[PDB]
């Protein structure tokens, strides 16, 4: 029993940290076979970050500018590409440690976990949830820029974020590992306001099943509801729609439990409506949006 | 910016995990040089669990009863003993993967990383502390024993717990790496009621503090309090009572923030008294305390 919010194990992503160097510039690599990952930006002075060009600043930059260290160990660097807002360095040197591994970029409402680094080495794991207006609520520091965001399946890290940018409002905005920024951000030092930060309705409902799993069952009750119904509390209170997608997605919860999805949503729609009253839910005040579905059967189900 | 419920790196400690089964009993167990440690429970049936004789049951056992695999290569037992609630399983192998380590008995309120492992096997990892009442609020399945709790000092790992029992009302209770249980628990399947789940003040204080630094000031009062006024409110609240060792904790974050200790206090008394009223800190409806001052410090200051 009990319920956490849970990130990977993150060994097998340790093994891949390294520091990169450009000039002054000091942040976190991703090393893959003989590739290390990095933001482009580490090309930039925070001068250049106001306005940069980032073609230009790559033509005053040798493979031996770009200084990689793995450990207390220098790789050699012996090509370098830009692919979006990524740099790929080329290294002579396999990651003896690489282990299986996918790109993946995740929709809004997936979870993954993040290893912040500082200089190549961890310093923490934590788990996120890609929100609804592409933003992440991280904990990122200077020189936490190349930190990554990860799932792992058995032994397959699937790598679905790197970190890049702080808006001016304290969230974070970063690319998958082909250098795509989630959302419409860029890596450039100006005005950039992330939109609605809605909740993960379907997450939310996810989180409510593990509560009764778990034995907190204070919030069910006697009503039902329809999609259009529950939709339309949702959008009065900035939830995400709930589609018949995320009604089939909760069906082993909702069999587990012999909760109907939809009386589930009709214990979330009293739940917006009158407030927890002082009362928590698996130890929390607020309705919990950064469990999907997948995370709820994993922790109640005990997968390695 | 950004503050996260952040564990430490698991990578160091899942190279130390191990299965452990004795007859129909699988758990996990921590191999450290050539010793697995495991929860004495690994012998007992859940038959034996109401009332069981551990030096009896264990009379029955030899080295060869206890099977250990690491991955998916078997560990030869030559040698076991009990210390107190621990199975010690003397291998002919060290652990090559063996970090630098402590065995360390944490305090109440003290905060650790959790490991869950299930077959040997890393699940995930999750920020725990000490409760008051010596509990913690883990997550944990049958097969979940011998799980362990650590903090990382840069590269030496200190083991504070090891994950044996899940009391009636689903809070979870262990013993330090020498088998002594934290608080009055006992691997028995008995009647243990926890005691009174006091809020750990110190570490409310220091997330106010966390809070403050990455924004979130809108509950900054223009009221200060004393030790022992504040400690009368504290004492209603059921929040343990703040002692100078405490406020001379905070002094780093007191000083970083230029907010007195004390002038904290009566935020937090204020926050006590007058609730939330529907507001958030560091996006939480409740007040945190499952961060230490050090934590703090640690996710502020960038520390690896």
């Amino acid at each position: 029993s009990g319920f956490r919010k849970m990130a990977f194990p993150s060994g097998k992503v340790e093994g891949c940290m390294v520091q990169v160097t450009c000039g002054t510039t000091t942040l976190n690599g991703l090393w893959l076979d003989d590739v290390v990952y990095c933001p482009r930006h580490v090309i930039c002075t925070s001068e250049d970050m106001l306005n940069p060009n980032y073609e230009d600043l790559l033509i005053r930059k040798s493979n031996h500018n770009f200084l990689v260290q793995a450990g207390n160990v220098q790789l050699r660097v012996i090509g370098h590409s830009m692919q979006n807002c990524v740099l790929k360095l080329k290294v002579d040197t396999a990651n003896p440690k690489t282990p299986k591994y996918k790109f993946v970029r995740i929709q809004p409402g997936q979870t993954f976990s993040v290893l912040a680094c500082y200089n190549g080495s961890p310093s923490g794991v934590y788990q996120c949830a890609m929100r609804p207006n592409f933003t992440i609520k991280g904990s990122f520091l200077n020189g936490s820029c190349g930190s990554v965001g990860f799932n792992i399946d058995y032994d397959c890290v699937s790598f679905c974020y790197m970190h890049h940018m702080e808006l001016p409002t304290g969230v974070h905005a970063g690319t998958d590992l082909e250098g795509n920024f989630y959302g419409p951000f860029v890596d450039r030092q100006t005005a950039q306001a992330a939109g609605t930060d809605t909740t993960i309705t379907v997450n939310v409902l996810a989180w409510l099943y593990a509560a009764v799993i778990n034995g907190d069952r204070w919030f069910l009750n006697r009503f039902t509801t329809t999609l259009n119904d529950f939709n339309l509390v949702a959008m009065k209170y900035n939830y995400e729609p709930l589609t018949q997608d995320h009604v089939d997605i909760l069906g082993p919860l909702s069999a587990q439990t012999g909760i109907a999805v939809l009386d589930m949503c009709a214990s979330l729609k009293e739940l917006l409506q009158n407030g927890m009253n002082g009362r928590t839910i698996l130890g929390s005040a607020l309705l919990e949006d950064e469990f999907t579905p997948f995370d709820v059967v994993r922790q109640c189900s005990g997968v390695t």
